[PDB]
């Protein structure tokens, strides 16, 4: 639903989707939920 997206401090999703981490502390991808 909100994938390909990029989540932590500068998250570029919102509502249900899953925050895994990248290889920057802090940073991560936004997952389908």
């Amino acid at each position: 639903g909100c994938e390909g997206k990029q989540c932590g401090l500068f998250r570029s999703c919102g509502g249900g989707c899953r925050c895994w981490p990248t290889v920057t502390p802090g940073v991560g991808i936004c997952s389908s939920s």
